[PDB]
Parts: structure tokens; sequence; C-alpha cells
């Protein structure tokens, strides 16, 4: 399943180092997302079972498209430094533990909700 691949690839990271922004401009050149710079993109710890379970039992619909997680995930989530999309991308890490809001397709996770933790 791609679509479940390229959301894992953007959103993903089980066991983190540092959580800093150092991780942040590491992370985000090795997972593609410089070309252009992604403005905020948000990493989800812990296992990938309990992230599909928000399709699942383990998640409410938050909305027609939408579902929420029934608990909080440690996220790391990292923002550019709004100006100069150049080659260098500059990002600063934030690290929380809220409940987040993805997309389910066919069962499997396709879509990570950036303006539900913008607050």
């Amino acid at each position: 399943n791609e679509r479940y691949e390229k959301f894992l690839r953007q959103h993903y990271d089980a066991k983190p180092q540092g959580r800093d922004d150092r991780y942040c401009e590491s992370m985000m050149k090795e997972r593609k997302l410089t070309s252009p710079c992604k403005d905020v993109n948000t990493f989800i710890h812990g296992t990938k079972k309990n992230i599909r379970a928000i399709c699942g039992k383990k998640g409410s619909p938050y909305g027609e498209n939408f579902r929420i997680s029934n608990s909080p995930f440690q996220i790391t989530t990292c923002t550019h430094s709004r100006g100069s999309p150049w080659p260098p991308c500059g990002y600063r890490a934030f690290k929380d533990f809220r409940y987040i809001v993805i997309a389910c397709e066919d069962g499997w996770p396709v879509h990570f909700d950036e303006s539900f933790i913008s607050p």
C-alpha cells in the first residue's frame, strides 16, 4: 500500500533521537520534504499498530473525512524558518503529547491533519 507508505515516510519515526532543531533539519532532508521546504510537518512516535488503530476501534469520527485518536501520542513538530526555501531549509522542533486527527483509506492512515494541533 503506497499511500500508507507515503504517510509513514512523512509522519512516522518510531524511535527518535534528540528531538531538537538538528533532528528536524536532518529528518526533513532524509524523508525528502525539502523540495520545496515543507512548511510544517509532524512526526508521530511510538508504534505503527497504534496509529492504524485510529482507523479502527481506538478512534472516533471527526467530521466526515477524518478520525481522531482515543489517546494522546508523543509527537515532534518541525516548523520551517519561514524565509529562504533555497536548498537550505531551516527548521525548529517542538515536542508535544496530543490527541491527533488523521485521514483513513480502507483501514489505513493516509493523511495527518496539521491544523488540529496548531494551538
